[PDB]
């Protein structure tokens, strides 16, 4: 019941309104006449459905998706052709190697034009698509489809799903077939040397012969074989599940996973159920009573529901309650899932995605990176008023249990609640999901960019706080040489105190008003960071001293160490990856350059180029309409955190 060859454990990447979700559900459907991953069955075949992000640029769910899926279904609306939006989901496919298929869809739809689509296939994604089918009819008249390689038809009586017959290809198609057969064989032969052989002397390939050549070459990513249909009014959804056990690969025949040995070896992870276990975790989700659920890839060796498994990534040994396997309409409770298969674990208290499993007594092997990703951008939260106040800072720290990946910080000066992530939209969804799903109303703020604050020439500065009756005596007194640190060394603290000088009680407090007062910088009210500070003198008042006046007089010493040196912003600075048709090459990075960007080189990827740059997380506001609107919506960036950055004089000179 179990073999790997039959496995397909594919993905729908679609263009928004494309017919993702339409498609994916009439799969289903289909599939079904018998959630992160849903499994169903064709033709003893099982089709691992990977659910992919809901619009393109989520890129770390991305990565995690692709990595876990092995090959794809494009789809594509047929009255554009290939959209803008089209052409930015097909790079991820191309940018992740991922071996693919095409599907037309929207053929009922006015505009329906499968060559319009596979023209702009070879025209703007240097394609190779192969025409697998034809299509009966026109709009509303589309009324079956043709397959070239089997020379064979079929028809639909209606748009439910429920009439299908197989029927003779209609004289009138019987021209165009038989063109776009030998084409097809032509195409095969490149890939079977005995079909070529056969091509040239006029002798007809076996259908057999023909498939396997056709496979080998999408699975080389040689070729895009291309169906169609229409999943809206039910037609050809049969035959692109046919074509996904036909031309998609199985585990094996997309090459392994790599993971390092922890003695930081980088090793081919291969599809073994008798090798050693290695699994990832790639996403998370709370089933309401079935509990936390935690989806898992399994990449070698066996997962046996009842085992103990060893997390590496968080080096702690969790026990697998239940195993799931999430169907259209139901769960199914499962005792294993074998090497290259995928589902969900129950129990599992500390894993989080990107998580490696592995068995136990197996090899200690890590499958996925490290960076945590510092949070750059801020964004500020009043809630409504005590009200909705009540319920989401319960509702943030267990959001803080599926992602560590973001900050929570009380802003002490105004007073708002602040949420620190690392792109603009991974700021928006929890922010949706505050909202919707966790009923949180509220003043939500603008996404500002966390800047920091620090000195550029050394000090030797002062703090007292003194009062005389107000209403009894107090008293503190410092004195501070503040230096600037290399860029990232955060706080460095050291007491130099000689004896006495300060009585050893009052140093916390001297710390902890200096640590208080580093929280709003003078330029512009930002943290302050990279320094190092030693007191080294000050003095006392015997009966009036008292923590907090030392307290205050640390608060008061630092900030004045400050403005005194030669204070400057630091910015984040972002590296960035646009992804752009070569005809946009040079306007596209005088854009970047105009934003105080910084070339790295482009590097060509697919018939696309690739341009590498340093921008300045400041300058990235709203680049994504303007790269679509200087590409012609076909560009697409990704951006990560690199570092920070003295501001030029400029921008400091502005800021404030
Ligand atoms: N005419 C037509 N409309 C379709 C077809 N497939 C999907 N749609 C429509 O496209 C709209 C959005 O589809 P959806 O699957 O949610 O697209 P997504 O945003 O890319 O996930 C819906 O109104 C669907 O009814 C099709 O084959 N023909
Ligand atoms: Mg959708």
């Amino acid at each position: 019941e179990y073999d790997l060859k039959r496995l397909r454990n594919i993905g729908i990447a679609a263009h928004i309104d494309a017919g993702k979700t339409t498609t994916t559900e009439r799969i289903l459907y289909y599939t079904g006449r018998i959630a992160a991953v849903t499994t169903c069955f064709w033709k003893d075949h099982r089709i691992n459905i990977i659910d992919t992000p809901g619009h393109v640029d989520f890129t770390i769910e991305v990565e995690r998706s692709m990595r876990v899926l092995d090959g794809a279904i494009v789809v594509f609306d047929s009255s554009q052709g290939v959209e803008p939006q089209s052409e930015t989901v097909w790079r991820q496919a191309e940018k992740y190697k991922v071996p693919r298929i095409a599907f037309a869809n929207k053929m009922d739809k006015t505009g329906a034009d499968l060559w319009l689509v596979i023209r702009t296939m070879q025209e703007r994604l240097g394609a190779r698509p192969v025409v697998m089918q034809l299509p009966i009819g026109r709009e509303d008249t589309f009324s079956g489809i043709i397959d070239v390689l089997r020379m064979k038809a079929y028809t639909y009586g209606n748009d439910l799903g429920t009439d299908i017959r197989e029927i003779p290809i209609p004289e009138e198609y019987l021209d165009q077939a038989r063109e776009y057969h030998e084409k097809l064989v032509e195409v095969a032969a490149d890939f079977d040397e005995n079909i070529m052989l056969k091509y040239l002397e006029g002798e007809e390939p076996t259908e057999e012969e023909l498939v396997a050549a056709i496979r080998k070459g999408t699975i080389d990513l040689k070729i895009t074989p291309v169906f169609l249909g229409s999943a809206l009014k039910n037609k050809g959804v049969q035959l692109l599940l046919d074509a996904v056990v036909d031309y998609l690969p199985s585990p094996l025949d997309i090459p392994p996973i790599k993971g390092t040995t922890p003695e930081g070896e980088v090793v081919e992870i291969h599809p073994d159920p008798n090798g050693p276990l290695a699994a990832l975790a790639f996403k998370i989700m709370a089933d309401p009573y079935v509990g936390r659920l935690t989806f898992i890839r399994v990449y070698s060796g066996t997962l046996t529901s009842g085992s103990y498994v060893y997390n590496t990534t968080k080096g702690r040994k969790e026990r697998v309650a239940r195993l799931l396997r999430m169907h259209a309409n139901h769960r199914e409770e499962v005792e294993e899932l074998k090497a290259g298969d995928l589902g969900a674990v129950v129990g599992l208290k500390e894993t989080i995605t990107g998580d490696t499993l592995v068995g136990e007594d197996a090899p200690r092997v890590i499958l996925e990176s490290i960076e945590v990703p510092e949070p750059v951008i801020d964004v500020a939260i009043e809630p409504k008023t005590k009200a909705d106040q009540e319920k989401l800072s319960q509702a943030l720290a267990r959001l803080a249990e599926e992602d560590p990946t973001f900050r929570v910080s009380t802003h002490p000066e105004t007073g708002q609640t602040i949420i620190s992530g690392m792109g603009e939209l991974h700021l928006e969804i929890i922010v949706d999901r505050l909202k919707r799903e966790f009923k949180v109303d509220a003043n939500v703020g603008k996404p500002q960019v966390a800047y920091r604050e620090t000195i550029t020439k050394p000090v030797d500065v002062e703090g007292k706080f003194i009062r005389l009756t107000g209403g009894r005596g107090q008293y503190g007194h410092v004195k501070i040489k503040v230096e600037p640190l290399p860029r990232g060394s955060g706080f460095e603290f050291v007491n130099a105190i000689v004896g006495g000088v300060i009585p050893k009680e009052y140093i916390p407090a001297v710390q902890k008003g200096i640590e208080e007062a580093m929280q709003s910088g003078p330029l512009i009210g930002f943290p302050v960071v990279d320094i190092k500070v030693t007191l080294y003198d000050g003095s006392y008042h015997e009966v009036d001293s008292s923590e907090m006046a030392f307290k205050i007089a640390g608060s008061m010493a630092i900030k004045e160490a400050v403005q005194k040196g030669d204070p400057v912003i630091l910015e984040p600075i972002m590296r960035v990856e646009v992804t752009t048709p070569e005809e946009y090459m040079g306007d596209v990075i005088g854009d970047l350059n105009a934003r105080r960007g910084q070339i790295l080189g482009m590097e060509p990827r697919g018939n696309a180029q690739v341009i590498r740059a340093f921008v300045p997380l400041a300058e990235m506001f709203g680049y994504a309409t303007d790269l679509r609107s200087k590409t012609q919506g076909r560009g697409s960036f990704v951006m990560f955190f690199d570092h920070y950055q003295e501001v030029p004089k400029q921008v400091q000179e502005k800021l404030i």
